[PDB]
C-alpha cells in the first residue's frame, strides 16, 4: 500500500481548533433578506452555480451573487464554513450574506465586489514587478489559509481577481476547498487540469497544502514565460507527461517509489523517457523582461514533484525574488 504522508507545516491547526471550526456538517447557516439584494447581470455560469453582479440596496453599493446549482449539502455547508472561517483575512474574498434564492430554490452567496480586469488582457499589460507583488499577495492569502486548516484546491488565474487600478486582489471561489487534517485521504478529482499537482494525476490522495503551490508555480510559470497554460495537457493522462517532459521521467519514478504508487499502466505506451530541463530553454526575447535568476530560482522551488519539498507559502514569502516588491 502506499506509503503515509503529513503536511510539514500547520500539521495539527484542526487538531486544537475546537470541533465546530471544522466540523461544517453540523454548521448552522445563518440566513440574510433576499430581497436586500436586486441582480443587474449575470457574470458566468458553471456546472456548480451562476454568478452575477447585483446591487444591495440597503446601501446602494455592488456585490456579487453566486446562486448555487443542487449540489449535496455538506458541500454547501463547506464552502459557507470555510469562507467564514476565513473571513477579513489577508486577500481573501468576503462573504457578505447567505440568503435563500426563491427561483432556484438553492442558497446564493453574496460577496464583496471586485472591479476585475480578465485575466488573458490583464496578463498581457503586467511588468516584472506588476507579477512579483501580485504573487505576493496570493501568497499572503495562500498562508493565511493554510496556517487556518484549509487548502484552496483550485488555485488558478480565473480564481484571482484583481483590480489593477486599486492594487487589490482577493482569492476567490472556495467550493473545491478543505480542511486539512493529518491522516486524512481526499479527493484527487480537484483543480483545473493545467493546475492539477502530480499528486492529483498520480491518485495520490493523503495532500495537504502543497498542492497550492504547485499550482500557484503553474501560474507564475504561464506569467513570466507567457505561456498560458504553462503544461497544457489534453487530458489528465497527457497532463502528466507534459509535466514530466519539464522535470523528466527519473524524478516522477523517485516521486511514486517514494510513496510506493504505481503509475496507470496506460502511461506505458504515452509517458517515455525525458531528462530534466534547465528552466532557462523557455526563456526567449519576447518574456526575458518578466524572468531573472531569481523568478526561475522561486520557480524551480515550486515545480516540485513530490509534494513534502515544494515551498510552503511562508519560505516562498522568504524568498529573495520578492525582495525589490515594497513592503510597507
Ligand atoms: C467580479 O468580482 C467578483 C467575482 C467573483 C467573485 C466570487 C466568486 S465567483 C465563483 N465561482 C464562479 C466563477 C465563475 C463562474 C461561476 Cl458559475 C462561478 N466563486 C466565488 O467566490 C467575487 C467578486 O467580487
Amino acid at each position: 500500500g502506499p506509503v503515509p504522508s503529513r503536511a510539514r507545516v500547520y500539521t495539527d491547526v484542526n487538531t486544537h481548533r475546537p470541533r465546530e471550526y471544522w466540523d461544517y456538517e453540523s454548521h448552522v447557516v445563518e440566513w440574510g433578506n433576499q430581497d436586500d439584494y436586486q441582480l443587474v447581470r449575470k457574470l458566468g455560469r458553471g456546472k456548480y452555480s451562476e454568478v452575477f453582479e447585483a446591487i444591495n440596496i440597503t446601501n446602494n453599493e455592488k456585490v456579487v451573487v453566486k446562486i448555487l446549482k443542487p449540489v449535496k449539502k455538506k458541500k454547501i455547508k463547506r464552502e459557507i464554513k470555510i469562507l467564514e472561517n476565513l473571513r477579513g483575512g489577508p486577500n481573501i474574498i468576503t462573504l457578505a450574506d447567505i440568503v435563500k434564492d426563491p427561483v432556484s430554490r438553492t442558497p446564493a452567496l453574496v460577496f464583496e465586489h471586485v472591479n476585475n480586469t480578465d485575466f488573458k488582457q490583464l496578463y498581457q499589460t503586467l511588468t516584472d514587478y506588476d507579477i512579483r507583488f501580485y504573487m505576493y499577495e496570493i501568497l499572503k492569502a495562500l498562508d493565511y489559509c493554510h496556517s487556518m486548516g484549509i487548502m484552496h484546491r483550485d488555485v488558478k488565474p480565473h480564481n484571482v481577481m484583481i483590480d489593477h487600478e486599486h492594487r487589490k486582489l482577493r482569492l476567490i471561489d472556495w467550493g473545491l476547498a478543505e480542511f486539512y487534517h493529518p491522516g486524512q485521504e481526499y479527493n484527487v478529482r480537484v483543480a483545473s487540469r493545467y493546475f492539477k499537482g502530480p499528486e492529483l494525476l498520480v491518485d495520490y490522495q493523503m495532500y495537504d497544502y502543497s498542492l497550492d503551490m504547485w499550482s500557484l508555480g503553474c501560474m507564475l510559470a504561464s506569467m513570466i514565460f507567457r505561456k498560458e497554460p504553462f503544461f497544457h495537457g489534453h487530458d489528465n493522462y497527457d497532463q502528466l507527461v507534459r509535466i514530466a517532459k519539464v522535470l523528466g521521467t527519473e524524478d516522477l519514478y523517485d516521486y511514486i517509489d517514494k510513496y510506493n504508487i504505481e503509475l496507470d499502466p496506460r502511461f506505458n505506451d504515452i509517458l517515455g523517457r525525458h531528462s530534466r530541463k534547465r528552466w532557462e530553454r523557455f526563456v526567449h526575447s519576447e518574456n526575458q523582461h518578466l524572468v531573472s535568476p531569481e523568478a526561475l530560482d522561486f520557480l524551480d522551488k515550486l515545480l516540485r514533484y513530490d509534494h513534502q519539498s515544494r515551498l510552503t507559502a511562508r519560505e516562498a514569502m522568504e524568498h529573495p525574488y520578492f525582495y525589490t516588491v515594497v513592503k510597507d
